[PDB]
Protein backbone atom coordinates (compact mmCIF):
# COMPACT_ATOMS: atom_id res chain seq x y z
CA UNK A 1 0.00 0.00 0.00
CA UNK A 2 3.09 2.20 0.14
CA UNK A 3 4.28 0.65 -3.13
CA UNK A 4 4.67 3.19 -5.90
CA UNK A 5 4.63 6.11 -3.50
CA UNK A 6 7.49 8.59 -3.56
CA UNK A 7 8.69 10.63 -0.59
CA UNK A 8 11.36 13.34 -0.41
CA UNK A 9 13.46 14.07 2.70
CA UNK A 10 11.93 16.87 4.84
CA UNK A 11 13.52 16.51 8.31
CA UNK A 12 16.65 14.78 9.57
CA UNK A 13 18.35 14.28 12.93
CA UNK A 14 21.70 12.58 13.55
CA UNK A 15 22.32 11.47 9.97
CA UNK A 16 25.81 13.01 10.09
CA UNK A 17 26.49 10.99 13.24
CA UNK A 18 25.11 7.84 11.58
CA UNK A 19 27.31 8.25 8.54
CA UNK A 20 30.30 9.07 10.71
CA UNK A 21 29.85 5.88 12.75
CA UNK A 22 29.34 3.90 9.56
CA UNK A 23 32.75 5.10 8.34
CA UNK A 24 31.79 7.48 5.51
CA UNK A 25 34.60 9.93 4.69
CA UNK A 26 34.45 13.63 5.53
CA UNK A 27 33.57 15.03 2.12
CA UNK A 28 30.99 12.37 1.23
CA UNK A 29 29.32 12.71 4.62
CA UNK A 30 29.08 16.52 4.41
CA UNK A 31 27.76 16.22 0.82
CA UNK A 32 25.35 13.61 2.13
CA UNK A 33 24.12 15.88 4.91
CA UNK A 34 22.92 18.49 2.44
CA UNK A 35 21.04 16.30 -0.03
CA UNK A 36 17.31 15.79 -0.03
CA UNK A 37 16.86 12.31 -1.56
CA UNK A 38 13.69 10.63 -2.61
CA UNK A 39 12.62 7.15 -1.54
CA UNK A 40 10.21 4.86 -3.34
CA UNK A 41 9.48 1.16 -2.94
CA UNK A 42 8.13 -0.71 -5.96
CA UNK A 43 7.13 -4.33 -6.54
CA UNK A 44 7.22 -6.58 -9.59
CA UNK A 45 6.08 -10.13 -9.04
CA UNK A 46 8.00 -11.58 -6.12
CA UNK A 47 10.73 -8.87 -6.15
CA UNK A 48 10.74 -5.53 -4.39
CA UNK A 49 12.95 -2.57 -5.28
CA UNK A 50 13.90 0.11 -2.73
CA UNK A 51 15.03 3.14 -4.76
CA UNK A 52 16.81 6.02 -3.07
CA UNK A 53 17.62 8.87 -5.42
CA UNK A 54 19.83 11.89 -5.00
CA UNK A 55 21.02 14.37 -7.60
CA UNK A 56 24.29 12.40 -7.66
CA UNK A 57 23.36 8.72 -7.55
CA UNK A 58 20.43 6.29 -7.54
CA UNK A 59 20.68 3.28 -5.26
CA UNK A 60 18.02 0.81 -6.44
CA UNK A 61 18.25 -2.38 -4.51
CA UNK A 62 16.14 -5.37 -5.44
CA UNK A 63 15.29 -8.11 -2.97
CA UNK A 64 12.79 -10.74 -1.97
CA UNK A 65 11.29 -10.16 1.50
CA UNK A 66 12.75 -12.51 4.09
CA UNK A 67 15.49 -13.78 1.82
CA UNK A 68 19.01 -13.00 2.94
CA UNK A 69 21.10 -11.19 0.37
CA UNK A 70 24.40 -9.34 0.10
CA UNK A 71 24.20 -5.53 0.10
CA UNK A 72 26.81 -2.74 -0.34
CA UNK A 73 27.13 -0.28 2.51
CA UNK A 74 27.81 3.47 2.21
CA UNK A 75 31.38 2.91 3.38
CA UNK A 76 31.88 0.27 0.72
CA UNK A 77 31.59 -3.09 2.45
CA UNK A 78 29.52 -6.02 1.25
CA UNK A 79 27.40 -7.44 4.07
CA UNK A 80 24.58 -9.90 4.61
CA UNK A 81 21.22 -8.16 4.83
CA UNK A 82 17.58 -9.12 5.08
CA UNK A 83 14.43 -7.09 4.67
CA UNK A 84 11.09 -7.97 6.24
CA UNK A 85 7.60 -6.52 6.44
CA UNK A 86 5.25 -6.24 9.41
CA UNK A 87 2.17 -4.22 8.53
CA UNK A 88 3.33 -0.75 7.53
CA UNK A 89 6.89 -1.28 8.83
CA UNK A 90 9.60 -2.36 6.45
CA UNK A 91 12.67 -3.47 8.42
CA UNK A 92 16.22 -3.98 7.15
CA UNK A 93 18.79 -5.80 9.30
CA UNK A 94 22.45 -5.79 8.34
CA UNK A 95 25.06 -8.11 9.85
CA UNK A 96 28.85 -7.72 9.48
CA UNK A 97 31.12 -5.64 11.68
CA UNK A 98 29.03 -2.46 11.62
CA UNK A 99 25.57 -3.91 12.23
CA UNK A 100 22.59 -1.68 11.51
CA UNK A 101 18.83 -1.65 11.67
CA UNK A 102 16.77 0.54 9.34
CA UNK A 103 13.04 0.74 9.97
CA UNK A 104 10.86 2.40 7.36
CA UNK A 105 7.39 3.22 8.60
CA UNK A 106 4.91 4.32 5.97
CA UNK A 107 2.18 6.27 7.83
CA UNK A 108 -0.04 9.34 7.51
CA UNK A 109 1.03 9.77 3.90
CA UNK A 110 4.66 10.07 5.02
CA UNK A 111 7.70 7.88 5.61
CA UNK A 112 9.53 7.79 8.92
CA UNK A 113 12.90 6.05 8.71
CA UNK A 114 14.74 5.16 11.93
CA UNK A 115 18.39 4.08 11.54
CA UNK A 116 20.37 2.45 14.31
CA UNK A 117 24.17 1.94 14.38
CA UNK A 118 25.98 1.56 17.72
CA UNK A 119 24.55 4.06 20.18
CA UNK A 120 23.43 6.29 17.30
CA UNK A 121 19.74 6.71 16.51
CA UNK A 122 18.95 8.66 13.37
CA UNK A 123 15.43 9.74 12.36
CA UNK A 124 14.61 10.90 8.86
CA UNK A 125 11.20 12.06 7.77
CA UNK A 126 10.22 12.09 4.12
CA UNK A 127 7.05 13.84 2.97
CA UNK A 128 5.00 12.74 -0.03
CA UNK A 129 6.03 14.35 -3.30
Amino acid sequence: SFVGKKYKLDKSENFDEYMKELGVGLVTRKMGNSLSPTVEVTLEGDTYTLTTTSTFKTSAISFKLGVEFDEETLDGRNVKSIITLDGNKLTQEQKGDKPTTIVREFTDNELITTLTIGNVKCVRVYKAV
